[PDB]
């Protein structure tokens, strides 16, 4: 799982095309160990950015978009980064 940052191209009002689960946990969580509040890619769009430039897949966890940590944004915020205007879009993953 080696950390990694990509700059994935996109048109510049498209998304990158990738669905995201995971973020902070409710009552069935344990916050003694916050540690399985983690960010996933779960599903990757063939027709969308990041299925066109082809690296990414389901199961990469997602720890950065546009420089910007995931960790506990609730996961509308976290689609909102990954729809960021711009006509690439960067991911920090593992």
């Amino acid at each position: 799982h080696m950390l990694r940052e990509l700059c994935i191209q996109k048109a510049p009002g498209e998304g990158l095309g990738i669905s995201i689960r995971g973020g902070a946990r409710g009552h069935a969580g344990n916050p003694r160990d916050p540690t399985d509040e983690g960010i996933f890619i779960s599903k990757v769009s063939p027709t969308g950015a990041a299925g066109r430039d082809g690296r990414l897949r389901v199961g990469l966890r997602l720890l950065e978009v546009n420089q910007q940590s995931l960790l506990g944004l609730t996961h509308g915020e976290a689609v909102q980064l990954l729809r960021s205007v711009g006509d690439t879009l960067t991911v920090l993953v593992c």
